[PDB]
């Protein structure tokens, strides 16, 4: 069988408390005889759909909830249905984060928000505004230090500044996220990214600073500030830096607005171990003792479990995390989120490097995100019709193979399949493997090959 019955394989990111989770797994094993194996592969959030779309992969997948609507829409997750007594154990807003089209699609674990982390010996009174950072850096440079270093390679870390004065992913309106209303190139987003690029041009930051560079400099006492989440606090404790965790700086008087993630655990739709996965998550992990084991390894942030949060709430670092979360926004969980993030990543890296201007970079991200969002929604909405009607499927598959958006394995199956509908049934496995971006590219190719079909179906859709 594809997935092994009688054990649990769990994937979780290498920045989280995976040794603590493995300890919870050992407790489950001693009680049930069911072995629990915890793995942290690189790029797991991309690998998960690549294996789950073919019926393989881990039994349980951990990531922030923004990835989960895409997984659910791609047929990869089991519906979660806790009894009321269990549901009442977690904060209402955490269940909201894992609700997609009426159904719960994961168990929420903990609430993560970025904060400003500062060295209290170098900087007893951290800046309340982004605007005062250049003068602060000039001052620190005279003492052989710098003001601020944080990861500039992942848009998650720059988003709070881009959002502060008006950037947004998708507008919430009429009781839903409007995928036709993207806020990546408005004046607010441009102002925040321009502020960031100006820090780099003026040598207050370097475009190539990444996670490990910023962590190393802060934990060695070389830079006075960094921006990070709760999972980073463990290494800072070891480093002996006298650090504080506080509200992010304002920009143009507005709070920085971090995108808030809820670390969530989904169950693979293909798993033959769903009932014991539910027991593990509800009755071993989501207990005071379970979260304590994980949290002691790497801090989780503010946990979804109300009883355990009582233990954590008086920690000033957790209070700061929640202050920043309340000033930010919970991420959408919609499938289009991955396309938004890929677009914004490119924009920030290109603008920071000088490859593109801020205006050009964000204009391109806006166009690409909007186009992918609409195209992927179409593809998911009209799945049954596309499988029945698309005639150019082998040409589309050939094109996807060239741009490395489909595996040799799945391409092979499409190649050997007989008729168009059968090729399409198989090709949709590759679309479900590659998420919103591959679905968007499928749409673009289809519009090139069969414009009459696309226009006919779009009439029905709208
Ligand atoms: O090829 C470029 C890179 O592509 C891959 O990264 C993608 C992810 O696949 C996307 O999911 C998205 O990432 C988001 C992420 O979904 C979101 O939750 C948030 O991630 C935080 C996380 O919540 C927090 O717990 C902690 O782990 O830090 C994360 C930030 O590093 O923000 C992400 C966006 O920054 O977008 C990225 C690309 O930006 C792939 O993994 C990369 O290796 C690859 O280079
Ligand atoms: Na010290």
């Amino acid at each position: 069988m594809k997935i092994e019955e009688g054990k649990l394989v769990i994937w979780i990111n290498g920045d989280k408390g995976y040794n603590g989770l493995a300890e919870v797994g050992k407790k489950f094993e001693k009680d049930t005889g069911i072995k629990v194996t915890v793995e942290h592969p690189d790029k797991l959030e991309e690998k998960f759909p690549q294996v789950a779309a073919t019926g393989d992969g881990p039994d349980i997948i951990f990531w922030a909830h923004d990835r989960f609507g895409g997984y659910a829409q791609s047929g990869l997750l089991a519906e979660i249905t806790p009894a009321a007594a269990f549901q009442d154990k977690l904060y209402p807003f955490t269940w909201d984060a894992v609700r997609y089209n009426g159904k719960l699609i994961a168990y929420p674990i903990a609430v993560e928000a970025l904060s400003l982390i500062y060295n209290k010996d170098l900087l007893p009174n951290p800046p309340k505004t982004w605007e005062e950072i250049p003068a602060l850096d000039k001052e620190l440079k005279a003492k052989g230090k710098s003001a601020l270093m944080f990861n500039l390679q992942e848009p998650y870390f720059t988003w709070p500044l881009i959002a502060a004065d008006g950037g947004y992913a998708f507008k919430y309106a009429a009781g839903k996220y409007d995928i036709k209303d993207v806020g990546v190139d408005n004046a607010g987003a441009k102002a925040g990214l321009t502020f960031l690029v100006d820090l780099i041009k003026n040598k207050h930051m370097n475009a190539d600073t990444d996670y490990s560079i910023a962590e190393a400099a802060f934990n060695k006492g070389e830079t006075a500030m960094t921006i990070n989440g709760p999972w980073a606090w463990s290494n800072i404790d070891t480093s002996a830096v006298n650090y504080g965790v506080t509200v992010l700086p304002t920009f143009k008087g507005q709070p920085s607005k971090p995108f808030v993630g809820v670390l969530s655990a989904g169950i693979n739709a293909a798993s033959p171990n769903k009932e014991l996965a539910k027991e593990f998550l509800e009755n071993y992990l989501l207990t005071d003792e379970g979260l304590e084991a994980v949290n002691k390894d790497k801090p989780l942030g503010a946990v979804a479990l109300k009883s355990y949060e009582e233990e954590l709430a008086k920690d000033p670092r957790i209070a700061a995390t929640m202050e920043n979360a309340q000033k930010g926004e919970i991420m959408p969980n919609i499938p289009q989120m991955s396309a938004f993030w890929y677009a914004v990543r490119t924009a920030v890296i290109n603008a920071a490097s000088g490859r593109q201007t801020v205006d050009a970079a964000l204009a391109a991200a806006q166009t690409n995100a909007a186009r992918a969002a609409a195209a992927s929604e179409f593809v998911d909405a009209l799945r049954g019709d596309l499988i029945q009607k698309v005639s150019s499927v082998m040409a589309i598959a050939d094109s996807l193979m060239s741009e490395r958006m489909i595996t040799d394995e799945l391409y092979s199956e499409v190649h050997y399949a007989d008729t168009n509908q059968r090729k399409m049934r198989l090709l949709f496995r590759a679309l479900d493997s590659g998420g919103a971006s591959v679905k968007a590219e499928f749409y673009r190719l289809l519009m090139e090959n069969e414009p009459r079909l696309v226009h006919e179906l779009e009439s029905r859709h709208s």
